[PDB]
């Protein structure tokens, strides 16, 4: 459906401020000015054959799930610029670093559920993300996270997030996405530690072949670490399925203290109904499955 992608002229938007720079391009806070109107509407803009580009943009614009960000519009000039909904809380990687040791188990486990729900939706569509990482998950509210940057990897190298077969053979599948999910979970549980820090990307493949993996995060029980380890099995078909991961983390979220050990966790519960309602009226009106609370 081409009605899902708005083609914008550069005259009706302007980049105002940089939010982050990558290898794919630069992300700006921006403003949309509807033609014939006076209002400035805050948006996010990412500046990176047109037919090949538009073909993929239409796919990205078709993504409709509470946990994957949808491409809303595009402007093609000398540059390709993408427009999506601005999310003030930013990327989850920054969020966990800036809130280190101050995040409750209920939030961490529920984020794992939500990311796996978003990836399952892509898998059902037979779509592969290719670049899942904490830097590519955004916070809509503390209770609601969303995968972003879908489509860009294919459209345009994260060795330390990649499945061995991706490193060696540039094979990308749903099951290589599961490997990167495991690394993403590791990032969250360590509050944004760098994976294999101090180790050259050039030797990651040899480290993995020797059976070495990312270490157990200090807050993870053995059951949680075992899920991560299963995500990094050499045999792709022996790794978990996103559908299974949804179920597993949803179970842990029902008894969160049994699965993560976090100091002061008893005062880091999910927000009250009052506060959850305020957050939603104010910045999260889209429909979404209820978060999993403790039994």
């Amino acid at each position: 459906n081409q009605a899902l992608l708005r083609i914008l002229k550069e005259t009706e938007f302007k980049k105002i401020k940089v939010l982050g720079s990558g290898a794919f391009g630069t992300v700006y806070k921006g403003l949309w000015i509807p033609e014939g109107e006076k209002v400035k509407i805050p948006v996010a803009i990412k500046e990176l054959a047109n037919k090949e580009i538009l073909d993929e943009a239409y796919v990205m614009a078709s993504v409709d799930n509470p946990h994957v960000c949808r491409l809303l519009g595009i402007c093609l000039t000398s540059t390709v610029q993408l427009i999506m909904q601005l999310m003030p809380f930013g990327c989850l990687l920054d969020y966990v670093r800036e809130h280190k040791d101050n995040i409750g188990s209920q939030y961490l486990l529920n984020w794992c559920v939500q990311i796996a729900k978003g990836m399952n939706y892509l898998e059902d569509r037979r779509l592969v993300h290719r670049d899942l990482a904490a830097r590519n998950v955004l916070v809509k509210t503390p209770q609601h996270v969303k995968i972003t940057d879908f489509g860009l990897a294919k459209l345009l190298v994260p060795i330390k997030w990649m499945a061995l077969e991706s490193i060696l053979h540039r094979i990308y599948t749903h099951q290589s996405d599961v490997w990167s999910y495991g690394v993403t979970v590791w990032e969250l549980m360590t509050f944004g530690s760098k994976p294999y820090d101090g180790i050259p990307a050039s030797e990651i493949s040899s480290i993995l072949e020797k059976g070495e993996r990312l270490p157990q995060p200090p807050i993870c029980t053995i059951d949680v670490y075992m899920i991560m380890v299963k995500c990094w099995m050499i045999d792709a078909d022996s790794r978990p399925k996103f559908r299974e991961l949804i179920i597993e983390f949803s179970k842990m979220a029902r008894d969160p203290q049994r699965y993560l050990v976090i100091q002061g966790d008893e005062r880091m519960h999910l927000p009250s109904p009052t506060d959850s309602n305020f957050y939603r009226a104010l910045m999260d009106e889209e429909d979404m499955d209820d978060v999993v609370d403790a039994d």
